[PDB]
């Protein structure tokens, strides 16, 4: 579709409106002084507006436009244009939705502990590293795409605290070791099958968050974990993800 763009306000282009639908607009939108008639093609009209296909940017513009701070305790999620009044921990990201994400965050606060050394392994935007160090921990964050770690880095600067960002896996991860604690936003198949290295990568009585898992897969990790010798701590479930907390 197309979009036609107006300089002005609703109220103000009221009197063309009915000619744009008229014309075809099946929406209207009025956006900071501007009023958006959006078409499937251009047509001639004489409010001397300046026609431009819509495209995908188009919408991700729109979208985030309208994203809102997002609460997660005792974190608050912002986008980096965002502007918050209340009493918790601001963490800006790049557009924090998601469940496990949620889950993760409030576990962090628990079971870290100022001076803590922290493995956030899959770091992907850097979240859970930033708001490990947001807490007081000292973090590194890992991740097999190379890709994220830029952007990762980037939230990092942007909520002032500078994590360890590093590309890679577990493996990549036990020299700056061991850990005092281990936080992954994996899936209950890849927790399993880890189970036996996240042992090795934490300190004795270090602790394990693991989030990503479906309730229907919880099992697996519980049953990968107790095998490799820790202790079940916490869980925590959002919608149909769980958060499960083990101690070393």
């Amino acid at each position: 579709m197309w979009v036609y763009r107006l300089k002005g306000t609703l109220e103000a282009l009221d009197p063309i409106l009915p000619g744009l639908f008229d014309g075809g607009a099946r929406g209207l939108w009025e956006r900071e002084g501007e009023v958006w008639a959006f078409f499937p093609a251009p047509v001639d009209l004489p409010y001397e507006g300046v026609w431009e296909e819509v495209g995908d940017e188009d919408w991700l513009e729109a979208w985030r436009r309208d994203l809102k701070p997002a609460l997660a305790p005792p974190f608050v999620v912002l986008a980096p244009w965002h502007t918050w009044e209340g009493a918790e921990i601001p963490l800006v990201i790049e557009p924090g939705h998601h469940e496990t994400t949620r889950l993760a965050l409030k576990a962090l606060a628990r079971h870290l502990r100022p001076g803590d050394k922290v493995l956030d392994l899959g770091t992907g935007s850097g979240v859970l590293a930033i708001a490990a160090e947001k807490l007081g921990g000292k973090a590194l964050g890992v991740d097999i795409d190379p890709m994220v770690l830029p952007q990762a880095e980037a939230n990092a600067k942007r909520n002032g605290v500078r994590p360890r960002f590093l590309e890679g896996s577990l493996e990549a991860a036990l020299p700056f070791g061991p850990f005092d604690l281990l936080v992954a936003n994996l899936y209950a198949e890849l927790h399993a099958a880890l189970a036996p290295r996240y042992r090795e990568a934490l300190v004795p009585g270090g602790r394990a968050l693991l989030t990503g898992i479906l309730k229907d897969r919880a099992p697996l990790v519980r049953e990968a974990m107790a095998g490799a010798g820790f202790r079940p701590l916490e869980e925590a479930a959002e919608g149909e993800w769980v958060l499960l907390a083990y101690g070393r």
